[PDB]
């Protein structure tokens, strides 16, 4: 699709056995979510570094479904208002900016 | 142009009489610069709200040129790491998320 910026682009998700929604943040390097259960390993991952970190857990090669497109990411998971897709899962699905 | 995303997205803005580099944020609603003076009328504005507000000076009707393209919109005068060109000045280059 093509997306325009007038409002949040916020798209749905299906990631863990849930259905989720998420804001496409290009400033944002990673793809964090709060309340899903992913199954597999994990590791420890400080992020943020303002006023100071906030510790989440990374998923590796986590399998998630974005608009309709089947591809696979990093996933931290931890604390967060709106969950967020960022670069390395836009990569995935093929998306640029464009004007 | 197409920006892909495996990269940060760093554009150069003419903006006050300098020459700057900002970052496309489809994450954020507003654009946010530091070290510009702007000149004409301004309002401040809080912003944020993690950890408490940060006070910056709202310009209005602000000229700008970003990856070569003149258009005008809200500018935020305050601290920042990157400097940030928000929807509200994405919108105006006519620029879209496309996948």
């Amino acid at each position: 699709p093509q997306i325009t910026l007038w409002k949040r682009p916020i798209v749905t998700i299906k990631i863990g056995g849930q259905l989720k929604e998420a804001l496409l943040n290009t400033g944002a390097d990673d793809t964090v979510f709060e309340e899903v259960n992913l199954p597999g390993r994990w590791k420890p991952k400080l992020i943020g570094g303002i006023g100071g970190f906030v510790k989440v857990r990374q998923y590796d090669q986590v399998p998630i479904e974005i608009c309709g497109h089947k591809v696979i990411g990093t996933v931290l998971v931890g604390p967060t208002p709106t969950n967020v897709i960022g670069r390395n899962l836009m990569t995935q699905i093929g998306c640029t900016l464009n004007f």
